[PDB]
């Protein structure tokens, strides 16, 4: 059983466009997306496809870069911090579900360092 994927729209949630959020889509997301290690994170985990019947027994706030991309494209977020929190949830979910040294964790570790490099300095 898969749960429904995270929402990418919510009509009662207030939306905002900011310079930092535009940068998070144009630069941060689109750069990370092309990395050799981005592919496991470009869509919600499909627990039936991937044979991870315990994934959503362990991971209660799932997140992935396909969801983040759609949220940015839909102006779903109020500010850049909210979007950064989604990236952080995505990385930490990977560390939680797996264990140190796993190939997928090495991938997340590399992407997290690139992500931090890109958000170290943001537009005003
Ligand atoms: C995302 C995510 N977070 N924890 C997990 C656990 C499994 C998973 N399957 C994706 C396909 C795959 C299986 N073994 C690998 C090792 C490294 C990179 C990707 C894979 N994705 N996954
Ligand atoms: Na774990
Ligand atoms: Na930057």
């Amino acid at each position: 059983m898969n749960p429904p994927p995270p929402e990418t729209s919510n009509p009662n949630k207030p939306k905002r466009q900011t310079n930092q959020l535009q940068y998070l889509l144009r630069v941060v997301l689109k750069t990370l997306w092309k990395h050799q290690f981005a592919w496991p994170f470009q869509q919600p985990v499909d627990a039936v496809k991937l044979n991870l019947p315990d994934y959503y027994k362990i991971i209660k706030t799932p997140m992935d870069m396909g969801t983040i991309k759609k949220r940015l494209e839909n102006n779903y977020y109020w500010n850049a911090q909210e979007c950064i929190q989604d990236f952080n949830t995505m990385f930490t979910n990977c560390y939680i579900y797996n264990k140190p040294g796993d190939d997928i964790v090495l991938m997340a570790e590399a992407l997290e360092k690139l992500f931090l490099q890109k958000i170290n300095e943001l537009p005003t």
